[PDB]
């Protein structure tokens, strides 16, 4: 099948704002498709393959706009399918799942320019850093197609449905997570700091201006969410809210199990709840990506697992931003049944 989408460079306005947040970063963006989803330029080379990637009936996807609960979900989804074999779940998350669109943030043609954004390049564990770059060159598709049939595939992605095989849900199951845009904005701001993506200069307002305006990775934020929303009625789609994980974890697990075709006992659902305790998770080496810190590519004072709180966007928004945020979220939920807890 051919890729039904074209792309356009950013116009002056758009580009001006973006460079005000990610100027220092080597990878540039491009608007893909009619909705103009923001994708790192490299994505283009594999775009068509992903659109046509061969799916398998046993494939399980954990999708979401980034920073909405992907990690928590992957861990639960993995345990449930592998009969709560906590022992075997101790291997790195990035090894148990395939991050479909995780490659695009790296542009090989710019290797040199990358370490320059690191406070200290002379202190990198080169044997590892370089290996990271290599893996990060392998297109998403290739990594999926490499897994033999006798191995269940666990895919992770922040790609909207429109960029993946349409009708895919006829073959694979997916769990899409969503979270309050505002809290997502915040978490993303810090995550971008974690990997040295933002000009050490700019602040959060700048980031937010870029975010709700559809100029950040994989946004427009609402089109992304709405796409999965419209498919929640499907038997292979499970739409969840990050807020509910905090409100009723025991009940969220139940739903997932029921969804993935399992039956956990009060004990299993409970046994999983303790395993997902924030502090216990935040310190879990298999899922906190802290191994990366050894490499030398994580910012001091940042962590892949931060607070795990809800509604703390209020500590970052000023009255001005707050109004503009309300109007924005208000305007995208008009004439749609999409509602956040
Ligand atoms: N076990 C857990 N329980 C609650 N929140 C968790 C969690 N593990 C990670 N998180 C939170 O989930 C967000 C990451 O989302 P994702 O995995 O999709 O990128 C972060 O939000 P915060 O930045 O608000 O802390 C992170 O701290
Ligand atoms: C390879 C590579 C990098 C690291 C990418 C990482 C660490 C990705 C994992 C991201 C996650 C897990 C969050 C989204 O779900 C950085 C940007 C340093 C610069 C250059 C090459
Ligand atoms: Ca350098």
């Amino acid at each position: 099948l051919p890729f039904p989408y074209e792309f356009r460079e950013l116009n002056p306005e758009e580009d001006k704002l973006v460079k005000a947040n990610l100027g220092a970063f080597p990878t540039t963006y491009v608007k893909l498709g009619p909705k103009g989803y923001m994708v790192y330029r490299p994505y283009l080379k594999d775009a068509a393959n992903i659109y046509n990637m061969p799916l398998r009936p046993t494939d399980v996807f954990v999708a979401s706009y980034q920073r909405s609960g992907t990690t928590m979900t992957q861990e639960l989804v993995w345990l449930i399918e592998n009969d709560l074999n906590f022992e075997a779940a101790k291997t790195y998350m990035s090894l148990r799942y395939i991050y479909l669109d995780g490659f695009m943030i790296y542009d090989p043609e710019k290797q040199e320019e990358y370490n320059d954004i690191l406070p200290n390049p002379e202190n990198l564990d080169m044997e590892r850093y370089l290996g990271l770059l290599e893996y990060s060159s392998r297109p998403g598709s290739s990594l999926l197609a490499a897994v033999p049939p006798t191995e269940k595939r666990f895919v992770k992605t922040h790609l909207p449905l429109s960029l993946m095989p349409p009708n895919m849900l006829d073959t694979v199951k997916m769990v899409y997570l969503a979270r309050d845009p505002r809290d997502v904005a915040v978490s993303s701001f810090h995550h971008a700091r974690l990997l040295y993506l933002l000009n050490k200069q700019s602040n959060f307002k700048d980031f937010w201006e870029m975010f709700h305006r559809g100029l950040y990775t994989l946004t427009p934020y609402f089109e992304h969410v709405k796409e999965a929303w419209a498919k929640r009625h499907d038997p292979n789609m499970l739409f969840l809210f990050y807020e509910d994980y905090l409100k009723d974890l025991p009940g969220c697990i139940a739903r997932i199990a029921d969804f993935l075709g399992k039956k956990l006992s009060e004990e299993q659902i409970q046994r999983l709840c303790e395993h997902l305790n924030f502090e216990k998770f935040k310190n879990n080496g298999a899922v906190n990506m802290e191994d990366y810190r050894e490499i030398g590519i994580l910012a001091d004072g940042e962590h892949f697992i931060r607070k795990g709180k809800a509604g703390c966007w209020r500590d970052y928004f000023d009255e001005e931003m707050t109004k503009q945020a309300e109007k924005w979220i208000k305007d995208n939920l008009k004439d749609t049944d999409l509602r956040y807890p």
